[PDB]
């Protein structure tokens, strides 16, 4: 068949990187494409094509309990060692990890259909909303 | 509420580069990083948590005819103009992109369920499989 429409989930990529490589693709852009998934959406009628397709990578995984301290390797960020104990102030979900850093760790809350991200490091703040969807 | 179960998409993103910077991260990551909006998926069960965070950026829209040539920059990655033509071989999509490299181009077609793409630049070949969603 010569139909493509529709949405494409990549399952498999080889040789990316000799790829970009030729195209003197920069490394660092390198380093973070070849661990993305593709996803491509195709509409197609006759012969007009329209292609758009988005790149995802698997950004940080992690799995805790509440007022349970344990250690974690920041692996997919700065790959450093802390001792991470996350606990309930009122609603407010509080992360405290112990390493390196001072004032390192973050602070999660609800309001309304809106999760609210406050990510600390040192003297810098990270502020992030999310919307339920 | 102490529900953050769910599906959560970004909606805003403050001084993600400084909490960044603050923990060492290289100039480069970062500055991809910044580039993408995020999609948090919390599945919380009690005091246990299990949070999946990913990150996407839009990346390549493309609109083209079949056997109809046209000039395009190859934004999405080298951004180098090139001559861009697309035609049928069969049930093959063969498209060559004519400027500076050599050999530059991709193939795609359908087998059953899955898209298949082969992308082509010196002597370099990438193949890609895409199962349909």
């Amino acid at each position: 068949t010569r139909d493509q429409n529709g949405t494409w989930e990549m399952e498999s990529n080889e040789n990316f990187e000799g790829y970009m490589k030729a195209l003197d693709i920069d490394f660092c852009t390198r380093k973070i494409a070849v661990r993305c998934t593709q996803t491509k959406v195709i509409d197609q009628d006759g012969d007009n094509f329209k292609d758009k397709t988005t790149s995802t990578f698997r950004n940080y995984d992690v799995d805790f309990t509440v007022g349970v301290e344990f250690d974690e390797y920041t692996k997919s960020l700065d790959n450093r060692h802390v001792k991470a104990l996350v606990t309930w102030e009122g609603d407010v979900l509080v992360c405290v990890q112990k390493g390196e850093k001072e004032n390192r760790g973050w602070k999660k809350w609800i309001e309304g259909d809106k999760l609210y991200l406050e990510l600390t490091c040192g003297d810098q703040v990270c502020r992030q909303v999310f919307k339920k969807k």
